[PDB]
């Protein structure tokens, strides 16, 4: 696959993290040549991690066509650090965009749904889970496209599993389904599609349900019995596609839950006026105002 | 249950705390009155906790008279705080133990483990799960009497929580099923049975199976297929009785692995001869050798 075997700084120029630490380690970057920025993501490398494992994933990424994904443009060996280079947005997460331009349009919403689950069921299509759906980690590019970012390679999986380590403790005496649950996390294909009826509140209200209430507390809320699915709060300002996306896309129960793949023939996300244009509209309220 | 609202350091003058860390907040304490020494767990409480939900969990753990948990003293609720007051034991853990005395016989490595499962009988009869079995959490007071503790208790679970959010992330748009495994969700009571089998283990021979191997790494072997249960390494050492506890204890599928009260028909735990005159011997080789 060709990943380069140098200091990734030989030919670009840090400028600025992202995500506040929600990204992990992410960088604006500018390429020294030909000034073009890009975005450079370390993942720390651990000795116990495959080379010949990663060279599979990354040819996998390179390789990648799919409209909704992060464009790949190239990796970094350097001191067992692994950077990843892909495209900029300018525009950043919709989370940055709708922190500005406020709540977004059913239109505009069903937009993003729409392409989400085409990303989704690509990253289904290679037995991959996001596991991460939410407004900050879908990104929107200069060019109005809606995509996700494909990490899903074993070092980075590793990096999470490791906070997942210090979260259930030490592991010697644990069963083995106890250590086959903490290791699945009960992430599962169908999670991402809960993930995105989430998503498409948090776009139409600004914050995901239950924000008011401090994690904890909404933790044994959500796995109390008789814990509800959530639903948008202003019923008239939504038509009644949108209120049964969220009723389905919200089932509780993962195997009634349906795919990205049957999602997309859902009538929020084929309804017709659904165009990139959409998105241009939306980056221009943000660069320019009301 | 009569939860006293008062101050508890009226009553007690904290000595020491306890267990560097692993036991959490708790003291070596004595009564300004009697002058008895008690452990005191100190939970912290969440200005939300549900007081009512409390006071139906403490009655349970007061009204408790079985031989193998630990004695409920009465508790105290003060500035935000839970303490818990039980007996002392001077010994600590069979872990402080056998530290000193090196690895347990078989016979008292037999008491143990048929105490344990009279414990753990007590527990799964109330729908309660330790998940904490290891020689750390078994406790001996000076008549070598062997005690697990129960703190199974929401504000203790909420507080434990409470300790992990950090490596878990935010909740507001996880699936249920993801919720419910990162409460502990997803297996049974027989996980406990599991962990003595290693317990077991640990007490004949200091450590549990693959101790020196990095927790990840291990985590990753127990989910592979083929996984192997552990076994004692030196097989002439034990009796064909002890090799076979292991082997039932450490079965693989939990649907298949027996539970408590069968463990107890199991010949090395019905065998006679196990009383606490094997312990107080174990504690007289704690005190001077030999
Ligand atoms: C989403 C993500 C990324 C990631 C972020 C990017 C951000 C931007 N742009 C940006 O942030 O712009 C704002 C700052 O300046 C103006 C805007 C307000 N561009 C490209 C990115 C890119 N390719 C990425 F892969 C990297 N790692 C991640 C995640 N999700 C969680 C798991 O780890
Ligand atoms: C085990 C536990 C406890 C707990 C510890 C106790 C320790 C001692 N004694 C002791 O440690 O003595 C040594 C240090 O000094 C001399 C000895 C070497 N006595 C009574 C205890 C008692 N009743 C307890 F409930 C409290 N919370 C816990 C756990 N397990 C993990 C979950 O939280
Ligand atoms: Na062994």
């Amino acid at each position: 696959p060709d990943i380069f075997n140098r200091d990734p700084r030989d030919h670009y120029d840090l400028l600025q993290r992202l995500g506040g630490g929600t990204y992990g380690e992410v960088f604006k970057a500018r390429d020294k040549v030909s000034g073009d920025l890009v975005a450079l993501k370390m993942v720390k490398m651990e000795p116990d991690d495959d080379v010949s494992t990663l060279q599979k994933e990354i040819l996998i990424l390179k390789t990648c066509r799919h409209a909704n994904i992060v464009a790949y443009h190239g990796s970094y060996l350097w001191l067992q650090k692994l950077w990843i280079c892909m495209e900029f947005c300018g525009a950043g997460s919709l989370q940055d965009i709708y922190q500005v331009t406020g709540s977004l349009s059913e239109l505009q919403i069903s937009y993003v749904c729409r392409e989400v689950l085409q990303g989704l069921a690509y990253l289904h299509s290679q037995k991959k889970i996001h596991r991460d759906i939410k407004g900050a980690n879908i990104l929107i590019n200069d060019a109005g496209e809606v995509r996700l970012a494909d990490f899903g390679i074993s070092a980075q999986i590793g990096a999470e599993l490791a906070r997942r380590l210090e979260f259930i403790g030490t592991p010697y005496w644990m069963a083995p389904e106890v250590a086959a649950v903490a290791l699945k996390g009960g992430y599962n294909e169908l999670c991402d599609i809960w993930s995105l009826g989430i998503t498409a509140i948090e776009l139409a209200e600004l914050q995901p349900p239950l924000f008011d209430v401090h994690p904890l507390r909404v933790l044994f809320l959500m796995t109390k019995s008789g814990y509800q699915p959530p639903r948008l709060k202003e019923k008239g300002k939504w038509s009644a596609a949108f209120h049964n996306f969220i009723k389905v896309t919200l089932t509780k129960s993962p195997k009634k839950r349906p795919s990205a793949t049957k999602m997309l023939s859902h009538q929020l996300v084929s309804q017709p006026g659904l165009n990139r244009g959409l998105i241009l509209d939306l980056l221009d309220k943000l660069k320019n105002g009301n």
